[PDB]
This record gives structure tokens, C-alpha cells and sequence, in this order.
């Protein structure tokens, strides 16, 4: 089950980073608590379990101290975690202590024991991912017990963000596999499906496009992918939008309205496949008999997106990359600047959205080799030429997954020309 070599390497990386940047990124914490809810959203806590152990551990609390790691979990998970005791000892000198919770027990006594151990290891500062809302009885109780302890509590989300920021070669491979499928689905299913639907003047709901796209992702054979299907999931329900109803937030959901493709129309599709828990993303906009404003805006958006990608190089600030897009729009379409999305995307990995790596004007984080980005840039609520049209107000979106290498930036969702002529239909 558990890759012990990966566990050791990553536990060492974690303890090293924690120690190296204790005050700066880890809130001066002496101990760090992570907790995952019962099976049911992306959680940074879930990402840590996946990163460290290669599997989710729902309804589990894990607490790292200088010399121990305490886990509160089911007997079944505890029998599994027995195997990492020796590797944890031999890697960072820590003792794994397993506290088994009975199914009908609330785990209260074990939480008290864990809290006593934290105190023993020595005031105490416990780091947690503060922005996470506890879900379920276990996490509710734990949060209350931490709150009611004497401990100082520090947000350490930025520590985990830094830790997950630069991917190993293995992780980059999984993202490329994911991105290959993502791109293959867009190119070999979505584009073909849309073309057929518009050709035959079919009626199809956005939610049907969503479901059909899901099916192809989960059976990548349906587009000749050759990825182990057991390793594939969807990052989010595919997004299809048209007919004047757009929403560029990543949480947008495909509605039950029919795809709209009459004159002066645009269609937005965003899809992302996940491979061995590593996410990828792509988004394309297709234009049907586009009017001059829709056409120009798309050309400008493409040039702006390419400018972000071209600016994501080791040593450059994420903010400079975002402002590269702004500079393009300011030059070529100054009146459209106000419609540009305020973000050009985020880091991406186990988490679909790495919030600490948001490509925006306020993020002065420096690009490093091994970072991976969902470069996703749009125009929101532009006005088309004929205001009597269904797309009187419209939006546009382009997204790709890129890998930052030392010597070049790889666009791993490259599936063919994004130029207007290739995404426009008449
Ligand atoms: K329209
Ligand atoms: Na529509």
C-alpha cells in the first residue's frame, strides 16, 4: 500500500522546511495538527495525507511534534499505518503513536492524550490550516479542544503552500499524464461534439455536455489515452457555458439551458482531469459567427494569456506575470482592461487551486523551477456589438497547464492553435 521511500523523503522535506522556516512560514509552531473529515471541495489537509502517504485518511487527525507523530484514527487505518513507524524513525527520528478510535467513540480521551503530549514536548504554539472549516463530530470536537487548550494557534497554510509549490520529477510526470488526458478530451471529444451539435442543429443541455465529458475522462479509452483508468478522476464537473450566461469563477456549474450557437455567439468550456491525485486544467472559448468586438477581445485575450505564460520564468514575480497581461490589454484594447479577470490563475498539483500561488498583481512570490500553474485568464462581462443578441453581455476564457522547468516553460495542454481562425466557426 504505502510507498515507504516517498514517505521518508517527504517527511524529511516537511520537517526540514518546518525547521528552516519556522517563524516565517510555519507561525513559530512547535507542533502541527492536520485533520480530515468523513468521506463526502479540495482540502489542504487531504493534500498533505495524499502527499505524505499516497492515500486519503478520512476522519483522521494527525499531529506532528519534534519527536513524535500522533494519529487518531480507526483500527483499520492504524493497522495500515503500522508500516510507517520504522521509516519515520529512520528518516526524521520521530516516534509514530497510533491512537485507535472505536467506531462509536467520540475520541475525546485520545484527543486529551495527544494534547498532553504536545505540552510535554517542551508555552506551545500549534500550527493548523486555520481557514479550513471543521466538518463532522470528530473535527468539531478536536477544534473545540484545541481552542480550549492553553496553546497559541498559528495558521500554517503558507507553510504547506511553499512545501507543495515545487514538484518532484515524479509529480511532474503525473501532472503531464493528467494534462495529456485533459487536452485529449478537449481536442478529441469536446471540439468534435460541439462541431457535430452545431452542424446538425441539435439541442443539447450544458449539463448533458458536462455529463458526457465526465464519462470520457473516466474512460480515457473513449479518446484513446492509454492511462490506467483506476488512476483517473475529474478535477471538477466540466463547465460548459453559452447564451449570455457566463461565470468565470472556478466554482461555476454547467446549467440545464440549451447550448446556444446562433450568430455572434461564444461558448466556454473548461475541463480538468486528475491523475494519481494530481490535477490539470484547460479552458477554451469557441466563437460562432463572432462579431468584431468578440473577435478582437478573443485575439487580445490570447495575446494576454501568452504574455502571462511567457513571463512565468524562474526568478520572476507572479505579479510581473499578471501585469504582463494587463500591459497587453492596455496597449491593444484599453477599454477592455476593466473586464480582465483579476487573477491569471494559480498553482496546481494535488490541490486544484494552490491559493498561495495566485497569479495576480499583489503576489510578489518568485517563480521557481518545478512550480506548476493553471494559467487561466478571462474577460468578464464585455458587451457585444448587437445588444439585441443573446450574448449582449459575454465573457471569454483561456486556460492551460504549464510546467516551469529551469530552461523552458512547458505548456502541457497544448492541443493545437488557439488562434481565432482555429476556434472560430462560420
Ligand atoms: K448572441
Ligand atoms: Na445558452
Amino acid at each position: 500500500s504505502i510507498d515507504l521511500n516517498t514517505f521518508q523523503t517527504r517527511l524529511k522535506a516537511f520537517y526540514s522546511h518546518w525547521d528552516d522556516r519556522r517563524t516565517d512560514l510555519w507561525g513559530s509552531s512547535d507542533a502541527i495538527a492536520v485533520a480530515c473529515p468523513p468521506p463526502s471541495r479540495y482540502l489542504k489537509s487531504t493534500a498533505l495525507f495524499l502527499w505524505l502517504l499516497g492515500f486519503e485518511f478520512p476522519e483522521t487527525i494527525m499531529v506532528f511534534t519534534k519527536k513524535q507523530i500522533h494519529v487518531l484514527c480507526s483500527q483499520k487505518k492504524a493497522s495500515i499505518l503500522e508500516s510507517v513507524k520504522k521509516p519515520a524513525r529512520e528518516s526524521v527520528g520521530v516516534e509514530i503513536i497510533l491512537h485507535v478510535k472505536p467506531k462509536n467513540d467520540d475520541g475525546a480521551s485520545s484527543m486529551d492524550a495527544i494534547i498532553r503530549a504536545i505540552r510535554a514536548q517542551s508555552s506551545s504554539t500549534v500550527g493548523h490550516i486555520a481557514r479550513e472549516e471543521p466538518e463532522g463530530r470528530l473535527l468539531d470536537l478536536w477544534a473545540e479542544k484545541l481552542k480550549n487548550s492553553k496553546f497559541r494557534l498559528s495558521d500554517v497554510a503558507n507553510g504547506f503552500s511553499a512545501l507543495f509549490a515545487a514538484k518532484s520529477n515524479e509529480e511532474i510526470t503525473y501532472i503531464k499524464r493528467a494534462a495529456y488526458l485533459t487536452g485529449s478530451v478537449m481536442k478529441n471529444f469536446v471540439v468534435t461534439k460541439l462541431e457535430n451539435v452545431i452542424d446538425e442543429e441539435k439541442k443539447i443541455l450544458h449539463s448533458t455536455l458536462m455529463e458526457e465529458t465526465e464519462k470520457v475522462i473516466l474512460d480515457p479509452a473513449k479518446v484513446n489515452c492509454k492511462l490506467k483508468a483506476d488512476n483517473v478522476d475529474i478535477c471538477y464537473p466540466p463547465i460548459f457555458q453559452s447564451g449570455g450566461k457566463f461565470d468565470l469563477r472556478p466554482s461555476a456549474v454547467s446549467n440545464d439551458e440549451a447550448l446556444y450557437y446562433d450568430s455572434a455567439s461564444v461558448i466556454i468550456c473548461a475541463v480538468g482531469a486528475r491523475y494519481k491525485s494530481y490535477c490539470s486544467n484547460i479552458a477554451r472559448t469557441f466563437l460562432i459567427d463572432a462579431d468584431p468586438i468578440q473577435s478582437k477581445a478573443y485575439e487580445v485575450l490570447l495575446k494576454a494569456q501568452e504574455a502571462v505564460i511567457g513571463s512565468l520564468k524562474p526568478g520572476n514575480k507572479l505579479s510581473a506575470a499578471y501585469l504582463a497581461a494587463v500591459s497587453v490589454v492596455e496597449k491593444d484594447a484599453p477599454d477592455m482592461v476593466s473586464c480582465l479577470t483579476k487573477s491569471a490563475g494559480t498553482g496546481i498539483g494535488i490541490e486544484f487551486r494552490e491559493s498561495g500561488l495566485n497569479i495576480n498583481a499583489k503576489n510578489d512570490q518568485i517563480v521557481k523551477e518545478g512550480m506548476v500553474f493553471n494559467v487561466s485568464l478571462g474577460f468578464q462581462n464585455l458587451h457585444c456589438e448587437n445588444s439585441k443578441s443573446k450574448n449582449k453581455v459575454f465573457s471569454l476564457l483561456l486556460a492551460d497547464t504549464i510546467i516551469i522547468n529551469k530552461d523552458k516553460t512547458d505548456v502541457v495542454t497544448s492541443i493545437g492553435s488557439k488562434a481565432l481562425k482555429d476556434v472560430a466557426y462560420s
